């Protein structure tokens, strides 16, 4: 028993890893077959990320101004281009521990892992949640900028987002691996404003239910409400409207603890209400968002990825 | 900036983890060289871990009754040994992802990540902390022995825990790498109490500091209180007294926010004794202890051990 925070297995990412360099700057980079992927802000400056000419900036270098090394080992540039706001630095060897891997866009509300690395080597593993305004809150210092974040399907690496920039209110923004941002963002330091952020609605209950599924049980009333009902209360406390989409992502979760989803709906009503009353549910006094249904259902029935 | 709960890279512990089988029993093995270190109930059954004689049980095995998987690998196990609560399997051939690796029996307090694994591969990595009662709150369904907790340091991973058992209050229980169980448990199926448990105030100090390092400030207050006092109000809110030991530990930290380790105390002192009053300090309700003055200082500085 018992619940976790728990983000995937790192071995596999931990490979693809490198330090760019250009100029002066330094970040990570995701060395995946012969090319590496970085963000391409690493051909600027401090003062080039006011006003940057991406365009412009990157004609400036050449094929032998970007310096990769992969822990001990430096590859070759044999070619370069700008996909976005990625660059696609052509490598002369393959990475010999690719793995198989996808690149994919998820979408807000979904989880991942993060790999936090500075000059290409790896610092540590944490998971996190796409925020509903397209931010992710984690933890990214100075050359940290290249970091991605990822999912494991057994054998087969989901590449979801890469690290760009901090916004100058504490949150940070990204791209997926095609070079597009999450959100309205954009890789030039200025007042960039992230939206209002709501709580997962649907991520909530698939905690709750986590908690059931634990002993925890003292939320569970003896009433219960309708879709829209709850949808009104959702909204006055900033959630996500549920929609019959996400009551059916909780079909599995509401058939192991024979609970519905609606009856799970008017919990969640009276402790957004009421409250929690110096309660905790499992070991925590706020409404945990950051599991999806899948990733409880996993936590709970033991996926091996290997 | 941001602060997240932060596991350590589980790249070189993912080549470790072997499945070991005795009989019907599966759990997780830990191939180092060529010995497999995994709980020695492991020979037990359901009905064996009431009253297990493991000396008769053990005696009862030969070699060729443990099946050790490595993937798609099978090793061939050419010789057993137990020494206190741990197996060593003696296998044929040495693990060639086998790193520089230590034995350590980490102290109350300590935190380590942990590699939830079962039948032998890698599910996922969370941190956690050893509780000053030697239980440790994870997550561990069943097949989940034999799980390790570790630290890395540069190169070097440092072995600290083994899971071996879920106590009947839903927590764990486990071994250091040499067998000795944290705390008084025994890997037998009874009522194990597990002492008081309090909270690590060194820690909490610690994400306080960590706290004031990324914006949240509201907690500063104006007053302070000497080592004493602080203690006196420590014991009736169940926290560890604070000795000088720990407050030379917060040293840095105190050198880097220009806070000293006992205006901090005062500060703690009001939020157990006044609450939070609805705010939050890293975004959250409570009072984090399972952040090490170590852990602080490798999120702020960006450690990178690859």
């Amino acid at each position: 028993s018992g619940f976790r925070k728990m983000a995937f297995p790192s071995g596999k990412v931990e490979g693809c890893m490198v330090q760019v360099t250009c100029g002066t700057t330094t970040l990570n980079g995701l060395w995946l077959d012969d090319v590496v992927y970085c963000p391409r802000h690493v051909i600027c400056t401090s003062e080039d990320m006011l006003n940057p000419n991406y365009e412009d900036l990157l004609i400036r270098k050449s094929n032998h101004n970007f310096l990769v090394q992969a822990g001990n080992v430096q590859l070759r540039v044999i070619g370069h281009s700008m996909q976005n706001c990625v660059l696609k630095l052509k490598v002369d060897t393959a990475n010999p521990k690719t793995p198989k891997y996808k690149f994919v866009r998820i979408q807000p509300g979904q989880t991942f892992s993060v790999l936090a690395c500075y000059n290409g080597s790896p610092s540590g593993v944490y998971q996190c949640a796409m925020r509903p305004n397209f931010t992710i809150k984690g933890s990214f210092l100075n050359g940290s900028c290249g970091s991605v974040g990822f999912n494991i399907d057994y054998d087969c690496v989901s590449f979801c987002y890469m690290h760009h920039m901090e916004l100058p209110t504490g949150v940070h923004a990204g791209t997926d691996l095609e070079g597009n941002f999450y959100g309205p963002f954009v890789d030039r330091q200025t007042a960039q404003a992230a939206g209002t952020d709501t709580t997962i609605t649907v991520n909530v209950l698939a905690w709750l239910y986590a908690a059931v599924i634990n002993g925890d049980r003292w939320f569970l009333n003896r009433f219960t409400t309708t879709l829209n009902d709850f949808n009104l209360v959702a909204m006055k406390y900033n959630y996500e409207p549920l929609t019959q989409d996400h009551v059916d992502i909780l079909g599995p979760l509401s058939a192991q603890t024979g609970i519905a989803v609606l009856d799970m709906c008017a919990s969640l009503k009276e402790l957004l209400q009421n409250g929690m009353n110096g309660r905790t549910i499992l070991g925590g006094a706020l409404l945990e968002d950051e599991f999806t249904p899948f990733d409880v259902v996993r936590q709970c029935s033991g996926v091996t990825f290997q």
